[PDB]
């Protein structure tokens, strides 16, 4: 029933042969068959399907209340599979005007070379999103909150627009995670995760996922999953599943720490603007409150005194680690314009003691 | 650093300065602390883009192909996908084998054709036919030798020259021969692909692929899609692949010796009509194979005189050869391609059985085949 | 500063060479040297010491405010090191009368063979613990809360006894974990963990730990760690470090869930007694409140209808998993009398008793699960 | 499954999974196992320390390769050793040991077990009269290594087996150096065999582990008790690497022997070297015993340096392919100076260099030594 219970129990059942409570790590690329009966348990070749990956996919689908899940070697590999499944030459995709840099690079630098067209739009503006839809638009790419601005898109709003013009709607739910948002229950066709971030939760596994309720779409994902082979190894799939078992607990403490950080930096005179979906003054706050169970562990701030203040905050923290990525138990900090306005610093607030995080920020700010 | 066994062990990772660790550590870190914004440690910033275990692996792979550049991927097919997309755009054409690896044929035909890439399959053994397949739009010639499962041979130098002459790149998928038996960059290939799943890993426990090249520009174009599409290996698997590669040379020698003994036995056996093995003087392309390969490999295929039934029975009744997909493993494997794999390619005969001969004691392998037959 | 912060940051600093934020898994048994004995970072052979294990030891030490940490292949291996380091033939150990079955079996079955004597005692009775001390008593073996009865021992109180008689005091701090109890701040000489339980947290790594401030005792431990070689591999060490990083967060939820499960069972008519340190009426509650930051994730209950009802509860849960071990994110249930061997030297585990390791699943679910399972 | 040793090492430890057909033993990272009703075990598994599926597969593999009925794996060679000694000895008992034992074995016996009132006597194992004369009424164990570290001296396993039978004393052989691929001590009357699987069996210097195998079901049960009771148990990833390494043991050992024989030949002709120790050399003390009981003469060569301790140090410093590091039995060549690295034991001469010859191309290893010797 509950999501924490599902993250722990839903996708791997203790083995019949040994009772092993955890999905074993099947470091096998191939599988014995029976000359009369053929495959055992449907397994033939690891790329196509393997037991550990099946467990992961079953858990990923479970926590998004999806019928189907697919796991990939990276969040970008999931995005690549989604783009390639749902677009062809001559098609168009609407994208966010502030999407994840890797997504933008992929679409602008790769897919445009393969005769896919795209228009970025401020997703908060539903009339703007609708105007950006052409006869050739097959796909609407939604991110919410966005990386790094934490801007909000009305998933339900956009799904309606998708339905109205026969465009599919994908929601990249990395930041929010299954613990905070369920885009399928709001109308999305497909949900994408970089499991590298919150689901893994420990900065130790690169991975990705696609989940959906649409069986034809799942089969189209599977075709590219097997065919172009951007698939996770079993130790990594195991680590991902491991992380997922604590996601709900973790995202609660991320969100509580992140509110405390945003409140501190709201009052701190070096900071001009705090970007956090929990704040009533944040644009999109109301939309966030309706579609999110909690407001996430991400906080971005714009520094009063500009780029140089931003660089110096990033270099002076002793708990927040200056590094790319986000969604880890250890707080991370970066300067996105370098690594977006150049005075913006992005904070992935971890699960450390809050008094420590607030003291680290105070001393770093001077 | 001079011989290939030596390089395979020593070239890919030097013992750590800070600890002296003799093996590449498994860096299960997705990200990497910086000193000031963009003050990278050792060039590392985000594991998809680059990471220390995968760098070690890429060094080892480049070294055993005597290549300046190596790229590792989550699978052989991810390596194929990256190459195709790096070297082709809509409108372009690729010459491929008429008996290509099935996953390669499926990707080009069922995926890339819908991205306005065109192809022509050819008997690669016939250089006039290969030449005649090249269009003004041909940017790529895709070579596999030996091919799967007929073990047909292509003249990698002869095909390099046809590529040079029409400004098409030549990729050689060297999975079957491995770096131990065949070095296609030395013969004029632009790029070599492996499935490291097979012989390089050698133990049927890590899926992975590789691209290697001496062309800096081409390496940069693969890097772009490596990072961009993120079909990247994890560090445990990258480690397994490297560990696998440290015995490649030794394993392949025993693989070839065992395969030659199996080929010999099956050539004398009443139930077999045809033995396909690159080392037999009567194998088509044997003399090419002899010129470009150091040994003739661990794959043997046969056609059963009594047809599909005989082939099915053999695969069912082995007790040491394992009925399974894949090849290149220390344990012998057996497949009936017509039953176990899925106009434009050659039809694999339904009386054909493919043997991946492993490193077991040869007497036991021969006795297994004898009783199975 | 804060313990959750320390669990995250204290025992591995991001790598100078690469910045890697996590302790790399160094699968190397050996280490290159710069001319003979020119060691690199002090490494020479994995069993003696290796980088991943050093990181784990540094984390383990940090979370208990200990200067020294040593990791082993299991909690039992940590226990065997501790006993072999601190005892010799003819020495004696005072032990809990309801100790963890593995500790008792190792002492009663193996060490008695090697001429070490023991006396079990009710650790809650400080006069009885003191009475059990002989001139040959070199060690007092404290466990709190106990497995499976959850009895409480006054650590500071026992530590004073050890000091008075020159006997070292070890606390098996497994159940409580570092998040809830800090025995070295209370006078223990050594703290033991099975990191197989709460610290790993995910039932996926078997491991043990001995932490201490006494550099001489740590060197005795190191001698046996190296010499008898019950050492963890580096993937396992990494998993244990990984679990540790969310211990503080998880223990909080185990303790909340467990409070709820205990109150629930306490009013259920199938249950005759609830054993939970948090309950005011639990013997040792005031002692536990003094020394523990929270009351833990374990609850044991006695069934009004006897052994058969206990077996039927264990068989009927669909969320609690019927399996040994404890301190996992998944709720585990068991019937401990069925794994006990003891008569006369250890308290009898009642056959109507069910032990529950309450996980971090949604509490409503877990209560629904007990409710349907009880009938 | 089943005939030749290379076949067994591949096929005997795990049959492909009935549920999935997985060709390799899965890594079961589970400390516990669900039951069907209380005591209703699945496959007999209940708690990983006591038994777990990946360890079971490794123990089957280890047993099969020594033609043993019973296998036990441990977290290191030294944990295998500590288990053996605690299983077979009690205070007041005595063990006869080699006078040039592996340094860890000697340290555990002399520095740990003497304090638990176990006594020992070191003896030249090659001299069967001296082994015999070392045996007391309290002698319950004779501890045999052959070849010995690092002098590569030989002991007559069968002959020492008969001395043990004569005096009701169990015989254990540390078969680490020879490995199952070259020496089968149970076939020669040993009661138990021990390995550091860290060395040849794993092969790749990437997994610490040990093993005890036996045909004696009673002995196995005494080891099981302490495996479980003391818990020096391997993790399942490490167990997996050990099983994977074992899959190429027979193949690697053949090369290691060929490479080492050539390294011995080269060194014997080289004027910087006064003595070459290699079991395969006709003039090696114990060569005909070694020829009798070993299928090949192994990967280890030790040499003494004419110019003494300093030339030993210099050779160890100057190799570029042989890596200066402890341990042995790796696909990469290793070199060490045991007197610096590693009256109750034979002094290892300070001029001695121990070479663990790997599977690199022989011509590169000879060139490496030739340039390092100057
Ligand atoms: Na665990």
């Amino acid at each position: 029933a509950g999501l924490a219970t599902r993250a722990i129990h839903s996708g791997y059942r203790p083995d019949p042969a040994t009772g092993a409570v955890n999905a074993p790590i099947y470091a096998s690329s191939t599988f014995a068959q029976d000359g009369v009966g053929g495959l055992r348990g449907g397994y033939e070749y690891a790329r196509t399907g393997n037991p550990t990956r099946t467990a992961l996919e079953a858990a990923l689908a479970a926590v998004e209340d999806a019928a189907f899940g697919r796991a990939f070697s990276s969040g970008m590999a999931a995005a690549d599979c989604a783009l390639r499944a749902m677009l062809r030459p001559g098609d168009h995709v609407v994208i966010p005007d502030d999407a994840y840099g890797g997504t933008f690079r992929l679409i602008d630098k790769v897919f445009t070379g393969w005769n896919v067209e795209y228009t970025p739009v401020a997703l908060a503006d539903l009339d703007a999103v609708r105007a950006a839809i052409r006869p050739t638009t097959r796909l609407i790419w939604v991110e919410t909150p966005t990386n790094p601005l934490l801007s909000i898109a009305d998933i339900a709003g956009i799904a309606q627009l998708g339905a109205d013009s026969s465009a599919k709607v994908l929601v990249d739910n990395t930041f929010a995670s299954p613990a905070l948002q369920q885009p399928l229950s709001l109308g999305a066709d497909v949900v994408l995760h970089s499991t590298t971030k919150y689901i893994g939760g420990h900065s130790d596994v690169v991975g990705g996922a696609l989940v959906t309720n649409d069986e034809e779409l799942d089969q189209s994902f599977a075709f590219l999953q097997n065919g172009a082979g951007a698939v996770p190894g079993p130790f990594d799939a195991y680590l991902t599943m491991r992380g997922l078992k604590t996601l709900v607990l973790r995202m609660q403490r991320h969100s509580e720490n992140a509110a405390a950080v945003a409140e501190f930096l709201a009052e701190h005179p070096a900071i001009s603007t705090v970007l956090y979906p929990g704040l009533p003054s944040h644009p999109g706050h109301a939309v966030a409150a309706r579609q999110m169970r909690g407001f996430g562990g991400m906080v971005s701030v714009r520094m009063r005194a500009g780029r140089t203040a931003a660089e110096q905050l990033c270099a002076k923290t002793n708990i927040f680690i200056l590094a790319e990525s986000l969604g880890s138990v250890e707080s991370l900090i970066e300067h996105p314009s370098a690594m977006v306005p150049d005075d913006l610093v992005r904070l992935s607030v971890g699960i450390e003691d809050v008094a420590d995080l607030l003291d680290d920020l105070k001393q770093a700010l001077g």
